[PDB]
């Protein structure tokens, strides 16, 4: 365990991060109390949401359709009877919405707890609906369910080692939507951004959660804002991320 300095790319940001090895349990962490504290997971949680819907059959390729009923929305391309991989990019909330509350809630309890995804909680099923925004809310946006950075990069692991019981396939459709493209062809970046705001500290919850291989080491991640401006999103954490990952981990 290695705690490490990556304050240069964070670039005055307020953050930490934490890269994974599990064949040498190589554990390297820059600011350590940020990584063990538990957060809303925001949109990461799709990430297991995607297996979820997957396991369960509403859902079955990176093809699969959730039947768009042509509610008017801001995002263009949440306009259309997208296919998960387009709403898995688009981050599209009403596709993930509509995927998760076809699910029992004792289904998606057991899930979580097998994977021991942070505190389980999805008491608070509906989101935070003070917000305003209705249905485009849930349990796992800056709602009940809260994960540690580490805790990520714990699941992370569990699930692309192969050490769930979710089948390979699925996974597999996971790995291939969750490829990021970095213009370095000696690496591969899979992961998925979050954004949210945390109203009671007033700080925003800015992630990106993935993996990195580079021959045959792969690094599970997790890299995390708590900044309180409201400029730092999930892409500005990946931009961050992603220097990281060229700067140390080439
Ligand atoms: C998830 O974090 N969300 C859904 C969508 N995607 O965010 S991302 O660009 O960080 O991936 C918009 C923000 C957020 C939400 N408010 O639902």
């Amino acid at each position: 365990v290695n705690i490490v300095d990556y304050s240069d790319c964070f670039e005055g940001i307020s953050g930490g991060a934490i890269f994974c090895n599990t064949k040498n349990k190589e554990y390297n962490i820059y600011n350590k109390e940020l990584i063990e504290t538990r957060r809303s997971p925001c949109s990461t949680f799709k990430i297991v949401s995607t297996l979820i819907g997957l396991e369960k059959g509403v859902i079955n390729s990176k093809e699969s359709v959730m039947g768009y009923d042509g509610t008017d929305y801001p995002n263009k391309n949440w306009n259309k009877n997208l296919s998960l991989e387009e709403a898995f990019k688009e981050s599209c909330v009403w596709y993930y919405k509509k995927l998760i509350n076809k699910v029992d809630a004792k289904s998606v309890q057991n899930i979580l707890d097998d994977l021991k995804y942070g505190n389980c909680d999805i008491s608070e099923w509906e989101g935070d609906l003070k917000n305003g925004k209705g249905h485009l809310n849930g349990f796992w946006l800056e709602s009940s369910l809260q994960i540690s950075p580490k805790e990520q990069v714990q699941t992370m692991a569990k699930i692309f080692e192969g050490d769930t019981n979710f089948k390979k396939e699925h996974i597999n459709i996971l790995r291939d939507i969750m490829a990021i493209d970095v213009n370095d062809a000696n690496i591969n970046v899979y992961g998925k951004t979050g954004t949210g705001f945390d109203e009671k500290n007033k700080r925003v919850d800015a992630w990106f959660v993935g993996m990195l291989e580079r021959e045959g080491d792969t690094y599970y991640f997790a890299i995390k804002s708590d900044d309180s401006n409201k400029e730092i999103t999930g892409p500005k954490v990946k931009e961050i991320a992603i220097n990281i990952i060229k700067k140390y981990y080439s």
